[PDB]
């Protein structure tokens, strides 16, 4: 007996146990006399188009692929709940809080950001942490990273920033050039740049890393009194990373590091929970908080905006068909239920367009009728109708136009929106030089130690090397400009790699 | 109280009753608080982002279409059941016919073959008779017309003969020209011909039409032994055709008078059926028929082949969303269960291939799960996996590849199909010039009275009048060759056509 | 010699004239030996996979059609150019009106609303004229009605609207009730359903009608100042409508009656043009305007907002190939050049989001790319990559990034938007309750003389007979609150059909 | 200075020189004032709609994915030309042969069979070969592997192996239980195998490889005669592989080893070649071969079948853009013009149908048209209309049906296919238990030394040690069968390994 994700197809075989064989049938449920030869005139002569068993199983085989995610394409799943543990009542009417011990089931995948499909679990990246929540007030999709920040500031920048993070339109090769001819021109990068080139930036699987939010929300009590939160949740298996050498070795050995732990972990009863905390900042502290408090290359420090305990997620189901409950799986920002509501981060406005729209490409514009997807907890009674592959009824025979005076359903006057007035004249407004390096010096000086510093320096070096001089030199300069140290000691290590360099 | 097709509202707002309104949601199941107005920047300002609920109901709108049928667009559809009259196990082991009494449910599309989806139902054209049995071996697809014949006899004429009927490429009209050159070329499509402009070419709705399989199957039973058969399904509401007259009146009024004459039949309990025979060959019969048997131009007499009882369609049900129900259905004739097989009809063949095919187009590639199209009475277990929209569980963690030694579906040798023998080159065979008018006369003569004949040349003048005159030339010589009347008959009335056009 | 486009295939022979006729090839340009008959196993034998050209050719036959459009799916289109005729340059920067007789391409497409693929030209319905202006800073997409007003306000209750004008989904029929309880229900529709019901609901052809940008634009001046406009583009053929009478005989005799009258027109030389006009309202006229100027259910009164003239558009070509650049057209309000903007109507806003999202849908990612859709006088360079059917280079080996050190294209200062300040909450406004008759009345009593309103009452009971006595009921109610006499006509009229109706 | 790939946008930089950077658009070409920032109310405040910039650029980057290959994702491509050396005219009428120094130009991708498109090149696996010929006579694909054999000899199988060989259903893993259940099931593997785990399993790049059109064709003459061939496309850099260990360094070190190597390679002027050949075998020759001469599992002996000297593959030039020449490319082994044909190869004939099926969904219907994929040294000229992204002019105004009678493309006899009689009856016919060790035997003992056999045990254990015993032991029986020695060294080793595994 191995590991249970090497068992894979003979425990489903004992499962099975004394039960015979299933009939073997075309798409249709046909029964096939036989699928291991084609019909032929004659031993030596050509295939036949009547031969109807292989063309609807070669048909078949020819569309098994689908578009992978633009970003975060490679993954792993996972099925369990979300526990209520503490009251938060007076910040959100939000169904899933509602009483201490509520149950909700949730779906959630860990990702990778710039890896295609096939690539390798343990390289420096960013890993995303998405969290389906399927309430009673359907579906919630918390769609976190596991940092608090990222590299920038404005929605605009994002497809720019993945095409730096990918490849290059002709050699097809990753380029440092390119990833750093990015971040050297957009310094507002930095303090992510920081967080992924420390030790967090390869986490020892996915159950040893943190989820963030990242984003503000806009938490609504039943009064309709506002505030704005952060998400956490936070390791209960604590935090754990590869040194860039295991990495480095997990890399060939087992590409599929991060799939095969957590498949591993949740068979053998070792159940991963993250505890998921709140913080909360009232309209008048955003007010007077020092930055942009819905900037999202910023923090909220922890000693003004202490974590609020919530509840625990509790991850404790494998996926039965990886393609069905991963693959398919779809998470938008947008599917907040009433109590959570979007901010005015920019970044998560963006948001809230890009996921529907690419969903509709990439599964299709019924994608919220696949299992994984449906809202199975609440009634969904709309008037949306039709479109390619519409499952279950459409929605029978009824009224399909609102309003109407046939009953057909009617909306929630208690499910409106937090109205509030905004001051200022509609434009482009210039980010870009806000203030990029204050809460990054707090991250350089205050919570890494010396030996942390070193191999920040030594993992930046290390990348940085392979960019062009006149990049290595303004990027090198956006370091100086969080601490002297800071840049300094990486352009020693550049002055080395560059003299090696012939 | 009007027809039950006026009331379909007000009926399902009676059933819904003392029922509370179902609430309104989002796609993923959040309650809308009002779907009347959008997000705003004041009264008088513009649109955000952050209105979510007006972008997914708009993008779901956007979607909402899928292509129309390449041919058959305009259709209406029903449900009901065929029952087993009579034994017909020495020719099929087939689960449909297995034992007197049998009920398999049934759905049915009828359709015109050229017109669009907006277009007229009252139109001069052969009509579809699609029938699909949800058998326990799975479905059974009968993709029937209205007449037993067809225009041609080679499938790879089949778009070429779809283009003559449609529209022109450049003005987009329907193009005389093209209708007549096309048949004037390819003179085995005067036995269709004849009968399109007859009286049967426009039925008086779907109830009153026969159905026909037109091409040769071959049944074989549980010994082995194959015979070669036609389907017939003639209506139990007695034949009935429009006028010329009535046809064009009814075009302008009532362009969906197909679907509302039927739905309003089901409605009222009008339950229409039809009687479902065969005609049967035996191999020997097959050598010694003067035609080839397998030309789907050609009929079997009835006096040499008679009409062997089998059993009886009923239509009971109307559906209950017509997009869910009839424009997402799809029938291949591949799907046969065992017992029914493909004679070597060349158009058969060509139509093994083309329906799956615009299925996996026109649908999807998982289009087989759609409610509708879902063989719901067999258990499907295959290794086919993935591709887009896949619904239920995938088969599981089920071992996707074949052969395995892990108890995974297994073939069942009791579904093999029947072998024959086959003499001659593999190469193409010239059919163009077979025995284009024997039958065709035959038709004329025997079968059309006097009245009948001359509202035929009437019909066809009516239409060919539009060619130029080289044209109309060839044309009247196919019809002279089938019968000298014929022929002279249409000419003289063209000469009167002809000479009234300045 | 019939109409030229009935001698459109002789036409194309003649040009041909003493050429050889080309090789006909497959898909990849193999030579055809023979594509009349299919490759078998003998004479009666079944067909073989190695008959590629059959399958090549049949393959494509199925996948012939695309989605139709949402709404607008019936249409006629051409090709010709705008010429400027005054200097509006005071008004905006735009280089499409640049200097006078600065001529520019034009693609225009001529559509009903509510009629599918198949269906009459000759109905009642608001006539879509679509024009797109192919100039050198890109396309301009004036997306055009042949009214200067719409039946709704908000863009959230468009996919409402349309679904009550389409088919009922139980029984796929046109259903009044639908019709008409929305329009009840809804009385800021009272002033287009004035207009619909009119004699302009029906005219003679494309040539014999206005069409309208019907919302408020914004133009900008090269000092950065701005007006808000409306577009009119008025026929210089003279308005011309069809009676109810000749409507329902055309409906029937000719279904493409609109696209024959305007191909035959430019074939023959009788080129259609309209006049291009500008209304122009300050924005200091927008805060005294006693309705909302952005309504797009109010017109601004010509005494006060006189026509300034602009140009003349005129269609003076064909379309080679109808599905090329009539079918695979896409206009998109959002495709406007440096000194054309968008108002605050909250109907343009809308439609800013949805025209792209369907046209993806409906074409492609890469839509633009289709070359009538190609902005041809515009060199388009960008950071857009890949997506299905990349045609062209996809902009070679060009960074793909932006900012970027590497001289890649580069934000052009002057092209950046004009700037307003709004005051008011984020929240959905109600407008239901605007001023919904004031215009209408002005309509009825000072536009329309004794027999058009006659008629309109008419048009309007014949119609609204077919609804259930309540929807009447709150139908006639709001037409009473336009004008007593327009209630008590339409009431008077459907006493008299109610009482026929057994 | 670095490799000129990792000098790509530095060169494309240099190049553009003193030319002032582009202007940056829209995709509809109207320039952009700003790209990055993102219109929003005031500093602080939500997105508008009305930032179409935004929205044109995002809604493009969510669609920048398709369908990744089904089988052979990770790629590289080349483009270059073939040249005839000798004259093969008595064999083959194919333009591409013609006449001694015709150049023809080609394009080449090279890629892994299993691997998805993020994963590592330097990995054991069969490789892909792919030559596409652009002739005069349309394009020819020579679909071909590095190997001359594969491991299945019916094509009912493939999806099947492919499933074997990709990840597990539930895990998501590679499952060797998987591969090698297949395999030990499927003893004809044992060919394909035993080259796929010696030496040539990892060769050193693309360039130190042989290709084989792996599959026996029909050659025809210009009289009608035809043969019986095999491609062999021979390295002229002479063969070289990785090391196991260099392998699984440069797999963790360069991923994309391939692609680098084969890019600086043709930047730097290296042009690698390889030398065409063919073997013929006449039809005589055919009938007497002591096994099935169209058994993939099977090689022609170079003794009996010597190589026939033909033409040289060049390769000088990169893709300029990788997503459009070599993502974007489409090779159809139907795609063969007059004088080279199918032979009655099973597995040919199975891929006769396969690859535009699978095409038309990964690229689109009108995947023909793509730049790379057109015939541009032929004159495409056919009755196939319409389709998505339909580019260029549909073929304008020409009539789409055939035959007609108005001088539009007619077929071309002297490209009628090659005539056979062919003996037996139309059924499935067992091929497993062929003759599946004979020519294994030959390779283990006369062509491998005996460092060689041991290096076959050690990778052959190395993999196999991973599955389940029952399966171990079914595989060494297998192995045993080619040769006794072959099979107990494979168990030896296999013995040590199960005894460290706990």
């Amino acid at each position: 007996s191995r590991d249970p994700a090497s068992d894979q197809m003979q425990h489903w075989k004992e499962q099975r146990a004394a039960q015979k064989a299933d009939v073997l049938t075309t798409g249709a449920g046909n029964p096939v006399g036989d699928k291991l030869n084609v019909i032929t005139v004659g031993p030596r002569g050509p295939l036949l188009v009547q031969d109807v068993v292989f063309t609807d199983e070669m048909a078949h085989f020819d569309r098994e692929r689908i578009p992978e995610r633009v970003v975060h394409a490679k993954g792993a799943g996972a099925f369990g709940y979300f526990e209520v543990t503490h009251d938060i009542t007076k910040y959100s009417k939000a169904k899933v809080f509602e009483h201490i011990g509520k149950k909700t089931p949730i779906a959630v995948r860990f990702s990778t950001v710039a890896g295609e499909s096939g690539s390798a679990d343990t390289v420096r990246d960013p890993r995303g942490f998405a969290v389906k929540f399927y309430t009673e007030d359907g579906n919630w999709d918390l769609v976190g990273n596991n940092t608090p920040i990222f590299f920038i500031r404005d929605p605009i920048l994002f497809p720019s920033f993945i095409h730096s993070q990918k490849r290059n339109p002709q050699t097809h090769l990753k380029d440092p050039d390119m990833v750093w001819d990015f971040w050297s021109l957009r310094p507002e990068s930095l303090h992510q740049v920081s967080f992924l080139f420390s030790d967090r930036g390869i986490p020892d699987g996915h159950r040893h890393m943190n989820g963030y939010g990242s984003h503000t929300f806009k938490l609504v009590n039943a009064n309709g009194e506002a505030v704005y939160c952060k998400f956490h949740y936070k390791t209960d298996q604590g935090i754990k990373n590869l040194s860039v050498e295991d990495a480095a070795r997990l890399s060939q050995e087992d590409p599929d590091y991060g799939i095969r732990d957590l498949f591993n972990a949740i068979a053998t009863g070792k159940y991963p929970s993250w505890t998921f905390y709140i913080q909360v900042m009232t309209f008048n502290q955003a007010e007077t908080f020092p930055f942009n408090p819905f900037d999202l290359t910023k923090v909220w420090p922890h000693k003004d905006y202490p974590l609020i305990p919530v509840g625990k997620l509790v991850l404790n189901r494998n996926p039965v068909n990886y393609f069905a409950e991963v693959e398919q799986i779809a998470f938008d920002p947008s599917n907040m239920p009433p109590g959570i509501e979007a901010s005015p981060d920019k970044m998560l406005q963006g948001r809230l367009f890009a996921y529907p729209d690419t969903h509709r490409h990439r599964l299709g514009p019924n994608y919220l009728h696949i299992p994984v997807n449906c809202p199975y907890r609440a009634r969904v009674a709309n008037y949306q109708r039709d479109g390619p592959m519409c499952m279950q009824d459409n929605q029978g025979g009824a009224p399909n136009y609102y309003p109407n005076s046939f009953g057909a359903p009617e909306q929630q006057p208690s499910a409106l929106e937090h109205s509030i007035q905004y001051s200022g004249e509609v434009r482009r407004f210039n980010t870009a030089n806000d203030d990029n390096v204050t809460q990054v010096r707090a991250f350089y000086v205050n919570v890494l130690n010396e030996e942390q510093r070193k191999r920040l320096c030594e993992n930046i070096a290390g990348h940085l090397k392979d960019a062009q001089i006149f990049i290595q030199k303004k990027a090198v300069k956006n370091f100086t400009e969080v601490h002297p140290d800071y840049g300094s000691h990486i352009q020693a290590l550049l002055d080395k790699y560059n003299a090696e360099k012939p």
